[PDB]
């Protein structure tokens, strides 16, 4: 099924691990031409071994003013992926200011910042776009100790559906995808242990976590033309985790 | 907090056993006329002996022409809770055509006929009124075996939303109720094994499930003018089940 992203110039933040080191090669594979951006210089030393001709953009998305400065310059972009998050988990009678602080400088209003960029060029040469948020299953299911990172990402469903409604005027697209546990560094850190992680799988009809492949094909589906019609949405990668 | 029921005329359906038998009596006890709505005859005099003054109609309401026989007759009422239901559970690849039918013709068919006379009544008596739908938590959370059932209460959620907004211009409002698993007789049959009553226990917050007075505080509120702008809900009282 062609979905036309060879050529087009996609931007994908947190880029230098995980489901977001995995859609940079999928994407580089394909033909798309790639503005990875990530918070550690070394990540993107590999990738841009690995996946020659991406441009690599090294910031931390967690500080405005540092953010304008390096993306400002980045110019035209089609397609953007926003990816970076950070998970600070503390049970909610521990939670502290700075937790809150940096985990939603970086879950929620970097993916403000970013979009307000690419959007305003998208308008400036009047072509249309799609942005894709990567959002969780915890967006819309408690998680003991992740009050916080959960806040973010209902927080960043709803951001989702108010983008969708603003910009889809100027024929912008934008959708989340929430999945289950990857076992990226992010999820091993946190269900490695047989028996949290059990907890888990007993509810998952599929029954097993998700693999970075199908968070992958979920972002590439919902870049594409071929999702035409979806916008607002939340795309659940979980396994049937929220059927149950 | 005046909910103001006593003096209206209130119609409960299911009202032999379970939560609608405890209905009946609180509405009785407020001193609201109660007319009294159940399949078996020896459970409704058992009711009039308890509670003095109900009109108790014997009818079984799979049954349309029946119940439009038995009901058609039957004077004001302001005030309706539809209740009763059935639960025929089966596996999926086992559903039969006659579990099927059954289970419509009472859990949801029975709902637009009992309501459609109720609400014709006000609707010419140019007054307004309420009207309460039993729902389950089993309406947004799918249960092995329960694949009628649960589909029976998901489009009952959904006629909720569409008859709020058809009648919502003559001032009836209707709303449904989402109750976890209560222990009337509906529920011992099922979640009566330790074990069985465990898996669903470990997910419910409160850590335990709901008594029939839980049910019918909700009811009461949603049939007072005390939810005066809350119409088309569905208010869970599943202990946070729904939550996580
Ligand atoms: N893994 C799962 O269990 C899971 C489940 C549900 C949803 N998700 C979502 O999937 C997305 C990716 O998660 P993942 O598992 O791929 O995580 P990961 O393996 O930890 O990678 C996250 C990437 O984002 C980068 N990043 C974080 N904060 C940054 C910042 N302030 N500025 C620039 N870059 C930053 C990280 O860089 P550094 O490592 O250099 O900091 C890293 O390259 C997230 O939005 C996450 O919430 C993941
Ligand atoms: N108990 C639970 O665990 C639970 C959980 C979530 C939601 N709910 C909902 O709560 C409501 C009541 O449940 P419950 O536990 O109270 O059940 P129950 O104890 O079995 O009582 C149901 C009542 O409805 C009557 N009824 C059933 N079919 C009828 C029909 N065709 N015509 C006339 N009356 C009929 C029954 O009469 P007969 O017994 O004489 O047939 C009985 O009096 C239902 O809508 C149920 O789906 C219950
Ligand atoms: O809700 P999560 O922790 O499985 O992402
Ligand atoms: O009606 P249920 O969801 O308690 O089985
Ligand atoms: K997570
Ligand atoms: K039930």
């Amino acid at each position: 099924m062609e979905l036309f992203l060879a050529g087009r110039r996609v931007l994908v933040t947190g880029a230098g691990k995980g489901i977001g080191r995995g859609t940079v090669q999928a994407l580089h594979a394909t033909g798309a031409r790639v503005v990875a951006v990530s918070r550690t210089q070394a990540d993107l030393d590999s990738l841009v071994r690995e996946c020659p001709g991406i441009e690599p953009v090294c910031v931390d998305l967690g500080d405005w003013e540092a953010t304008e400065r390096a993306l400002g310059s980045v110019g035209p972009v089609d397609l953007l992926v926003n990816n970076a998050a950070v998970a600070l988990l503390q049970p909610f009678l521990e939670v502290t200011k700075e937790a809150f602080d940096r985990s939603f400088e970086v879950n929620l209003r970097a993916v403000i910042q970013v979009s307000q960029i690419v959007a305003r060029g998208l308008i400036a040469r009047g072509v249309p776009g799609a942005i894709v948020n990567v959002s969780s299953q915890c967006s819309q299911r408690a998680v003991t100790n992740h009050s916080v990172y959960c806040s973010t990402k209902g927080a960043l469903d709803m951001l989702t559906k108010v983008m969708a409604l603003e910009l889809g005027p100027h024929k912008i697209r934008v959708n989340a995808v929430n999945p289950t546990v990857v076992m990226t560094s992010m999820g091993q850190a946190t269900w490695s242990d047989p028996h949290k992680a059990k907890t888990m799988l007993n509810r998952i009809p599929l029954g097993k976590f998700a693999e970075v492949e199908h968070v992958v094909n979920a972002i590439l589906f919902l870049l594409s033309d071929r999702s035409g019609m979806t916008t607002g949405s939340t795309l659940p990668v979980e396994g049937g985790f929220w059927a149950c």
